[PDB]
């Protein structure tokens, strides 16, 4: 089973996660194996049946993912009114703060490899028919071997292709901001911004702009400028992710083949 009994969990750090969540780090006892470092996300006491239902579906979809660039579910705690999601521990945490704290320490090739990994995770996810809706370097986690994994499936929904939510402005496609239409193509817009963050080593997107300036400038056709050191094909790929017409944006499959080509024959 994936249900974990509470005494198997050792907790050493607990942090607020917005309004009614917390995130913990610690270790998990695993029968006949060394203790496994884990991250945990949980609902705090007082949650509604609805939050419980959404939380447990998030756990349920995550549990079906099996890919090198998708965070692994270790298991769940659901008994006795607890609701925690236990995932593999990622030594180097969030990608944006990781690069920010190691500024200039990687080669462009290593940074492209990181991006290709995020791209592979998103291709896996979109092929299954999920839209993420919250893709950002803050939600990409880094392991000890610099492997990037897509995380945080709380806003993830299945498509039929679009989806309406009955938002993080700097990473969201304008059609999703404006009309709440989320698609694999709006995740592709978000991926472009991630590409930008990575090449800028965790610089804040549109750092010179207020939120309302972001919305109006982007619809007027403003695009993030290439970060220093960014290869021309990489910038072009970003710009393509940011087409005004969602149908003109590359699909993740194409994004991955483009990155693979630049890893194989560097420009």
């Amino acid at each position: 089973t994936r249900e974990i009994e509470a005494s198997r969990i050792h907790i050493e750090k607990i942090i607020g996660s917005g309004d009614s969540g917390e995130v913990c780090y610690g270790r998990l006892r695993v029968p006949g194996q060394r203790d496994v470092p884990v991250a945990i996300k949980a609902l705090k006491a007082g949650y509604t049946e609805r939050q419980r239902r959404d939380f447990l579906s998030e756990a349920s979809i995550m549990g079906q993912f099996d890919h090198p660039n998708i965070i692994r579910l270790e298991g769940v705690v659901t008994r006795g009114r607890l609701a925690m999601i236990v995932t593999e521990y990622m030594e180097n945490g969030s990608l944006d703060t990781f690069l920010r704290t190691h500024d200039g320490q990687f080669t462009i090739m290593q940074l492209v490899g990181m991006l290709r990994g995020v791209g592979a995770g998103m291709r896996y996810l979109s092929d299954l028919g999920y839209v993420h809706r919250d893709l950002a370097a803050r939600n990409v986690l880094v392991d000890s071997n610099l492997v990037c994994k897509v995380s945080d499936f709380g806003l993830s929904r299945v498509l039929e292709a679009a989806y309406t939510t009955t938002i993080p402005i700097r990473w969201t496609a304008p059609e999703a901001i404006a009309f709440r239409t989320f698609s694999s193509a709006s995740d592709v817009w978000s991926f472009g911004v991630v590409m930008w963050e990575v090449l800028a080593y965790g610089e804040r997107p549109y750092w010179n702009m207020t939120n309302r300036d972001v919305i109006s400038s982007v619809e007027e056709g403003y695009r993030l400028p290439a970060p220093m050191g960014c290869p021309h094909a990489l910038h072009q790929l970003m710009l393509d992710c940011w087409h005004k017409d969602r149908a003109q944006r590359p699909r993740f499959s194409q994004i991955v083949s483009v990155l693979d080509a630049l890893i194989r024959s560097p420009e």
